[PDB]
């Protein structure tokens, strides 16, 4: 992935409930490739189901999103995957939710 990108400012606090990688998409209720958004927390499915954090990005201009089926981070913006220091926490939340 890129080590870095201009949208890492984005990134907020990890909400002290946590996460919770079986949510279903805030729209569609998928349960399907859901992802979740790195600045406020609302989770949305991917493009390949119904593109709700796609549609999501476009309504918010929020950068940067988790997958809740393989812990990547995707920039919109960037049109990339990022991983950087700054992520470390909330994958790390993730994936103790997920494993
Ligand atoms: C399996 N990983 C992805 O699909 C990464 N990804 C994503 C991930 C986020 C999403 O599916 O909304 N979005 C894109 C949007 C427009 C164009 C490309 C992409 C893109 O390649
Ligand atoms: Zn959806
Ligand atoms: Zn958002
Ligand atoms: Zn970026």
């Amino acid at each position: 992935p890129l080590p870095w990108c201009p949208h890492l400012v984005a990134v907020c606090p990890i909400p002290a409930a946590g996460l919770d990688v079986t949510q279903p998409c805030g729209d569609c209720g998928t349960i399907q490739e859901n992802w979740v958004c790195l600045s406020c927390y609302q989770v949305y499915c991917g493009r390949y189901i119904n593109g709700h954090m796609l549609q999501h990005h476009g309504n918010s201009g929020h950068p940067l999103v988790l997958s809740y089926i393989d812990l990547s981070a995707w920039c919109y913006y960037c049109q990339a995957y990022v991983h950087h220091q700054a992520l470390l926490d909330v994958k790390n939340i993730a994936h103790q939710n997920k494993f």
